[PDB]
């Protein structure tokens, strides 16, 4: 049976002509998948899985709260009224937006620097622009690391209060089918080379039961944004973990 899982996931990889890793962790049990298992030990920077830290973080630090409405001048939207209020948790889920840039900046390099210091999340190290960091580095984390993380997470481990984790897991809710929910954060380094691709987050399976897993693969920019999710979604049938 595990034999199975492993050559099927690793073709599903090897489909998409890149390196990629799947990583699932089950009561303290991990398991490697994909084509290039040797990434699951391998610093990457976090690109924007990093927005779970940066909101954990501003609001334990009372920079924001959740019912903060974040604006700035860009493209010219219509029909305003049928979109979401740009709130934090808004902004968890969409490209491209200065939210998260912004909540870095209120936090400081200082505070920045302590709590990742403090929450020990990869390398640990931010460097001197608080606002990047997560896409250009210093800062990397192996994708072992981040299905730690975000397991805490799942399990409100993490070290900030109780309410604030609770606030942030509502944020990352990507979709529910009977019963299943599926938790969890993209991200794309596209400015460095290689470009890392990131989708980092946990099932909430229907009897309770917390599945985490940490996708971590080589990213080109012919790529469409939703390979990631689509190989994910792939390899969590396969596993029957949805």
């Amino acid at each position: 049976i595990v034999q199975g899982h492993n050559q099927v996931i690793h073709q599903y990889f090897d489909e998409k002509n890149t390196s990629g890793v799947l990583v699932i962790q089950t009561d303290k049990k991990i398991n490697l998948y994909g084509n290039a298992l040797s990434r699951a030990n391998t610093e990457y920077v976090p690109a924007s899985t990093f927005k779970m830290l940066n909101a954990l973080i501003g609001l334990e630090n009372q920079k924001t709260d959740i019912n903060e409405i974040f604006k700035w001048k860009g493209e010219k939207r219509s029909f305003t009224a049928w979109e979401k209020d740009m709130t934090l948790g808004e902004a968890m889920k969409l490209s491209a937006v200065p939210v998260y840039q912004e909540l870095a900046r209120r936090i400081g390099l200082d505070l920045m620097q302590k709590e990742v210091k403090r929450i020990g999340f990869g390398n640990a190290e931010i460097g001197q622009q608080v606002d990047n960091f997560w896409l250009v580095g210093p800062l990397k984390v192996t994708p072992i690391q981040e299905v730690e993380f975000v397991s805490q997470l799942a399990h409100t481990q993490l070290p900030f209060s109780e309410k604030v984790q609770a606030n942030v897991k509502n944020m990352l809710l990507l979709e529910e089918s009977n019963g299943y929910k599926i938790f969890g954060k993209t991200g794309w380094a596209m400015d460095i080379k290689p470009q890392v691709g990131w989708l980092t987050g946990w099932v909430e399976q229907p009897d309770g039961k917390i599945v985490a897993f940490a996708l971590n693969m080589e990213m080109r920019s012919e790529m469409p944004a939703s390979i990631r999710n689509e190989l994910l979604m792939k390899s969590l049938k396969q596993l029957n973990i949805i």
